């Protein structure tokens, strides 16, 4: 768990935005202590109006494309895993499904040549993912299983670094913001992303005090 | 039970208005001891002319709308639960009826898709509520069952924080005001409301001494 | 017997909801002392309008399915015990009927291969259960014996953690709530469930004071 | 006599199951004091619905097989003692009948080579056992003497560790369970068995409170 | 929170006006302690007749113009985002709507080419802003939604540095002035503005003592 | 028993993955203490959703092939031990059956020339292995004895380094993961394997915190 203390905007105490190291596949937790800034502003503390933004400062575009499939409940799904690796050069394709990042409500039998069968778990209808690795390069395959009636919609293909939709909170009693920071298994080591956090305090009549800071998430491998 | 002692207006002993923590769904009790202020004013003590006012200092507008239905006595009532959640984004709707806040004189069978049947209890005609939770966000559905003749009127859709119409009292013998403070199940944690209390003492000829104070009700979750 | 004291809602004295350890198969007893909250509210104490709700915070879906059978009075019942274990992988099936959780008004002779004979006790018509263990994983088989005339209805397949329908009580004389907490033999160790209790006090004119708390039931093995 | 106090399920005070040392041939007595658990549950104390189960955690399969014979009343019985020791290797067979574990209503004259004559006691018809030791390894021979009319049935070949069918009792006046624990003379030193006890208390209306614990019986030699 | 102590005008203890660092988008709080000047003037302390003035000492004129639109309640509003960037040179226009400074009661879907749709939030009539960034340079777009009857007036296009209309106060009990200092998201880093504060004390007959000071607000980026 | 403490992901304190020495034939135990990482994440501790993966970083392909045979219950089984050693060069074949790794429910009489007789233990039907050593190089022979009816399936030929299917556990009370690490007798000294462990903590609402680490298992001989 990371713990940061914010700069208190007094006119007093290498880059601008502080650093967060991350490993592909992890889901860590970050705590930010606004006490130094929001305590002198004697009021009602923090509020749940935080806003986050992720932007890449170094990306290294991915090699293998992601893909989306669709199936009804109970019916076995097939698909290919070879049109997802447009290769520039000449080489062979060691298709691989890592057991750490396999599916969640199904099973996949990787074939001999870029083929795989996803038998969805019986009595289940939702969305399911798994992360393949075509020759070292990792991507994800997203399958949505329908409840036999119409058709399911299409989920947004998880990004390398993300901040879960609603797992954030603030205790106005001690001025501490908690949020989760998850790294996809397809994040390439060496990249750098930037997270900007806009947090509002509140004065005792309910007006607003805004505070902005950033963090530099550097995707490392091996910790 | 909260117990507050009022400031005695002598010229002597972070915000202005003191604090009251509240949890969604509770109904607590508050006691205020005017002894320090109204005892030196040797007279006939307090009177039952208290006035309350609720105002929000932080609200976080609700996501799901509330709704009103109507039915005659004995006839089963249907309705929908999907036009009450205008969603900005793309997501699914896990309609839920909490058993803690179910109906009071009926039964509701939540369907598969935002549908529900409220069979009113036999030999009963009044108003009945229940609190649904469309994907975490809570609202209320109000149904009024008519005694088969004309039509019932329309109740005012309980607010997040309220002070029951008539459950207040004052013992002029010890200068203590009692009132109840109820929090709706739809109050969003982190909000802050402000309650202003205007209490009149009385002098021994029947003239008036007014006293005003506030309390800051901060809707917390988990106590 | 667990004994909890409730927080008195004064504005004064790791998770939110306190903890209850449980062992699969037990049936324990819990006592909650509302004295700290309901005594200052000088009135008629607690009432028998408690409401409970169980929700899982970690479930670990079961491997072996449960099953339901039916038989008339006196006639011996057969059934299979092999279509209740859809296995992903390749392995053998050591069908087992634990003597601690055998039937109650019958006898079962487990066969060599997933077969069993439930001879219902003579002159008896009701419902009867027993808990099998197909290769470590436990489920229940429910049989209903009919009184030879029509057909019996179908009971609801006991859940991992439950609170018996009517074994709850409150002594308004000392503000203490008693209830029973039972754990099915199929509860998987390591899971966590959450119990929410909504208890109403009453004021001396019969109005209501609601109080809500939770408890985190963590299914442990070996105590 | 062993005396155990049970853990009271309060959320308070190397393996899970406590230990019982046992010596081959003994028959000891065990007392369990449920006072710490069943006294707060003010009710009608314990009931005589205890259930036991024995399972091996280490067995060391026996070398010499057991055997069953049959004879009518008064007629002398012969048998062999050499087809009961399938030996892997080459060695000689020192057949021995220990005087501590001889027969009970007969006499046996061990021959020179694995032969023996069991002359049943005159005017007696029942079942009779004796424990031989073919080269250190112990087994039992069971003979049933018939009352000259038909044929006697076949008894179940006593296990290494057992809990006698009906010698158990509970005093609801002090919450103490008594049971007997017997070890066969053929139990191999160093083994470990596990005994699980399921004891029910009862509430004052007759409902049930279940309690489960285990004990690890470690077959030692020499105490 | 900034805290300044004023010079006491005794004839005793690089630029003239002290310094305040500011970051684009923030809203901070400033406290000025007139105790050193207004305490010797034994009287009735400070009064709420403070006057502020903002003047730029370095501005760096903006590149992209701001804009104003108008719409009635409920009707979706369109507009362009390309006539707001008169470019001197040849380059492309990466239109961007930052999520930190998006709208407040609507939603905007930025198109492919400088187009955007602002669907106002249902049941809402007021003014709404959002800050776009045409190729690094930031400006604001102001939309006013009318309550279907006539037409709304036109708000004054928030300046880079401002002092909120009425959030200022003075405690005559300790001679401390509080005011808020907000920085627009379009303030260009490196600029310098000057704030002049004219504060009046009061003598015990109600006459006046004026005091003037300045502060140099230097718009920095990254704190 | 190995004991590792995990790195706590704070941004603070030759290869990446730590080291585990192993000896062919052993079965050791490993303990990992997640306290440093999962304790600050005040929640419900670890869960039983660990995932392991073994991959070789140096293998040294085996010389002698493994083999599979089949027999019914009670019938003696023959087989050869010479087509399992395709030799490149010219040399003789000192067939050997180590007594440390002999069979478990049978006996094998190694012949003069690569022949052997496996007489299965009477009254036994399962799978049985033994490890031969054709001229220093070790492999395994797997025999499955059928219960005379149909045919048994075919077990998966144990790998050099493995992690037993279900002998893993986690005590959420002290944040410690236990698992077993077994090394086959055919592991070649000097090889290196890599074990990756993916462990999930859980927050107090039941969401997830993932943690990944590796260990480098270096097959040594003589400790």
């Amino acid at each position: 768990m990371y713990f940061f203390s914010v700069d208190p905007r007094n006119g007093a105490s290498s880059c601008c935005c502080e650093s967060i190291s991350a490993r592909p596949g992890e889901v860590n937790g970050v705590m930010v202590s606004y006490a130094a800034w929001s305590a002198p502003l004697r009021g009602h503390g923090l509020t749940n109006k935080t806003t986050f933004e992720i932007d890449g400062v170094s990306v290294t575009p991915p090699k293998v494309s992601n893909a989306f499939g669709r199936t009804k409940v109970g019916v076995v799904f097939e698909g290919t895993l070879s049109d997802l690796f447009p290769n520039p050069e000449g080489e062979q394709v060691e298709y691989e499904i890592s057991e750490l990042n396999g599916p969640s409500n199904g099973v996949v039998e990787l074939g001999a040549n870029g083929a795989f069968t996803y038998t969805p778990g019986a009595l289940f209808t939702g969305v399911d993912r798994f992360w393949f690795s075509i020759n070292g390069n990792i991507g994800e395959y997203v399958i949505s299983v329908d409840p036999t009636t119409s058709e399911l919609p299409q989920p947004p293909f998880t990004t390398p670094v993300y901040v879960p939709a609603a797992r954030r909170s603030v205790d106005p009693r001690t001025h501490v913001l908690k949020f989760v920071l998850g790294v996809s298994p397809a994040a390439i080591p060496g990249d750098v992303y930037r997270l900007t956090v806009r947090q509002v305090a509140i004065d005792c009549d309910g007006n607003e005090f805004v505070h902005i800071s950033c963090y530099d998430i550097s995707i490392g491998s091996c910790g």
